[PDB]
């Protein structure tokens, strides 16, 4: 589901 988008932002964040 849509919560998987947070994985793309965390890849840059940490």
């Amino acid at each position: 589901w849509y919560h998987r988008l947070s994985h793309i932002h965390s890849r840059l964040q940490d």
